């Protein structure tokens, strides 16, 4: 049994999230998509909404689940009991982090292991950043989310 | 016939831009500088001040204009009837981000494309954003800006 | 005689950084720890503060002193007279955020060389940000920080 928890702000989840949480799933036997309140971001989306749009873009997968926590990740990964961290790794990504991240994870939590995966190339350049950013000044971003994140994004500054 | 953008903030112009303005228009027939808003970078210079700037140092090339925008790069760009996006390459700063601007912006804009330029050697380390702190700490950053830029930001802490 | 500068924001200074030191104080006649004020920054301790931290960790090398500043660093090298800068180099820490940083310090004080060294693969990992973050979630940080710097994170959150 490996279970894994792919945690992240998801401010808001899009279609690379989404294509990394479908490989992840046909993985493994558990993946917990953990969204952090992050509050130091001031994310658009309050943790409830953020849970909820995870929980909307992965309801057809059986074995995923989203959970939202504001805890210490190394802290909730072992209260989660999973073994494996998910992370993507795209543009760089940024790649210094991803590395600072994971060893600093292993020293608080050393019987979890660090996992990457990388989206299809055809989503590896979705940011959430600027899917935000494009979304506030009327674009249309429906390439880059699944339909009810693109929505929620329209009511949101409207 | 090519109309070519140069979309930044621009915060302020310095002479890494001026620069790369003045390989660009010796390159295309018209060239476009496209100071974009960016209120979420809260800019030391308005927009107005920065688009001023940007007319001052560049005034002495007839095939140069400039414009500040605070709409969806997408959407202006075709407003104002270009088909090249210019940026900058050097440091490089993330060549990704570049890569991820433009792959989006592929997305957005399918019949725009993007180019990108260097400048020369002596103009590659010029940051904006160490100019302005630079200059808010009293230190002398006329060797990296054009000297109507010089005056601004002395007058800006002042 | 060289006169060696470490500047920083040390918020809080780490076993990276300690180690960085230990490495300068065995090839130095003098070393100089110039915490940088940076308001930009929102540092989480005060720079009388950091300082502090910065003295207790280093007080038994005896050629290694502690100043705090809040002036252009060109400048402050200039008040202590030292001829040297050094940074740390650590993976993609922040890629010629350093070069641009020593090459545009290298037109403000000419005469001062920029150094680096690399800290002992087993630090060069930790992230005063990360450090802090862990800490405010209640995270152990004793294997990334000197003892007197955990206990003041631990007072600082409670
Ligand atoms: C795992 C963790 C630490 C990573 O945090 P994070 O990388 O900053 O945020 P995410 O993991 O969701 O991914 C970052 C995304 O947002 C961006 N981003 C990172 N920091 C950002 C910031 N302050 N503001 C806005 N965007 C940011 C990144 O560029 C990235 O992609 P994007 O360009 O598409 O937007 C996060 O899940 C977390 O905060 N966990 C719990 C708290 C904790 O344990 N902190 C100590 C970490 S050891
Ligand atoms: C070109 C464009 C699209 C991207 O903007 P940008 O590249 O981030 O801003 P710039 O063009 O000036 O280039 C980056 C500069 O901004 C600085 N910068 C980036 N984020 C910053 C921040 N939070 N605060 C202060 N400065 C920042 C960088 O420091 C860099 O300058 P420097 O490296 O010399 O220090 C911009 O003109 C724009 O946002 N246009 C319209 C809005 C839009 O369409 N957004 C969706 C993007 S697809
Ligand atoms: C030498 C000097 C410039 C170094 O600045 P700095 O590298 O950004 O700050 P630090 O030395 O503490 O090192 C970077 C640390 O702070 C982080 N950091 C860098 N820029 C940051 C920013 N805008 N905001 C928040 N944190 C930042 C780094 O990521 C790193 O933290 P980390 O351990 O989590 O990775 C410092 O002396 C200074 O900031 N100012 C001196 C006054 C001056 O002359 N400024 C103009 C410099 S040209």
């Amino acid at each position: 049994m490996n279970r894994v928890l792919y945690p992240g702000t998801f401010d808001p989840i899009t279609k690379g999230h989404g294509d990394l949480i479908e490989r992840a799933s046909r993985l493994f036997d558990h993946v917990i998509i953990a969204v952090a309140a992050s509050p130091k971001k001031n994310p658009l989306f309050s943790l409830e909404q953020r849970v909820a749009l995870a929980q909307e873009v992965t309801k057809h997968l059986p074995n995923v689940e989203v959970v939202g926590f504001s805890t210490l990740l190394a802290h909730f990964v072992k209260e989660q009991k999973a073994n494996v961290f998910l992370r993507g790794l795209r543009a760089v990504s940024d790649f210094e982090y991803e590395f600072q991240l994971a060893n600093m994870n292993r020293q608080l939590a050393p019987d979890v292991e660090s996992m990457f995966l990388t989206p299809s190339e055809k989503y590896s350049f979705i940011s959430s950043t600027l899917v935000r950013e494009i979304a506030a000044l009327g674009g249309d971003i429906s390439k880059f989310v699944h339909p009810a994140v693109a929505d929620a994004l329209a009511e949101r500054f409207k």
